[PDB]
């Protein structure tokens, strides 16, 4: 996240860090959202690899013990079927990961709630992204969980001339676009939490960044919407 203030350790209880193993350690790649105490939801590209990865719930500082995180094994990993790895803009930047045990939930570790299905945004809807991303393009990932504000940008705005054309498809949301908070590396897969009837909802999954940079302007952070995959999401929970 660029441009973020550190949130507060139980803020986004449902964020989670998906971490794949390198060497003798585990590094950070994604984040996601606890959905159920064995599911996440994340984005497809964030599993393109065929890395070994885990989940870290509870988590705060990725360098430092925080003394309430929970570390998981991914049993599982179910990507849309739709997916196309070299084409982002097509849309379906979504997977579950079935994790090997079920978390235990307390004020670190919840579940994200999802929207309704089918709920499209106001523009100029009250947002947050959260993550351990890069702080800079071309930057460091955070130590500690970041949060931004960042404002929806509607599809007739997202998809205008100026902004993302024809890339942009209604079964995303864009939000933020201001050149100075973002979405960037890391933050993939992780959640928009959107005020909603006094509630936040995960209403994204952060699914990618202009080439040119994180934080540019009229270059929102696109997100899967939640919204549009809430069958899907739940099919796919039924049959496994
Ligand atoms: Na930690």
């Amino acid at each position: 996240v660029v441009g973020g203030t550190e949130a507060q350790r139980n803020s986004w209880p449902s964020q989670i860090s998906l971490q794949y193993r390198s060497g003798s350690s585990w590094a950070h790649t994604c984040g996601g959202t606890l959905i159920r105490q064995n599911w996440v939801m994340t984005a497809a590209h964030c599993v393109d690899r065929e890395l070994t990865f885990r989940v870290v719930v509870g988590e705060h500082n990725l360098n430092q013990n925080n003394g309430t995180e929970q570390y998981v094994g991914v049993q599982k990993i179910v990507v849309h079927p739709y997916w196309n790895t070299d084409d982002v803009a097509a849309g379906y930047d979504i997977a579950l990961l079935r994790l090997a045990q079920s978390v235990t939930l307390n004020s670190y570790v919840q579940l994200g709630v999802l929207p309704r299905a089918g709920t499209i945004l106001a523009n100029n809807s009250p947002c947050y992204i959260t993550g351990w991303g890069l702080t800079r393009t071309n930057g460091q990932l955070a130590q500690t969980l970041q949060q931004a504000y960042l404002p929806t940008v509607d599809y007739a705005i997202c998809s205008s001339s100026s902004y993302w054309g024809s890339t942009v498809k209604n079964s995303m949301v864009c939000a933020g676009g201001d050149g100075v908070r973002s979405g960037c590396q890391g933050d993939s897969g992780g959640p928009l939490h959107c005020l909603v009837n006094g509630q936040y909802a995960v209403h994204g999954v952060t699914s990618f960044v202009s080439r040119l940079g994180c934080n540019v302007t009229r270059k929102p952070t696109v997100f899967t919407r939640v919204s549009a995959y809430i069958s899907w999401i739940n099919n796919v929970i039924a049959s496994n």
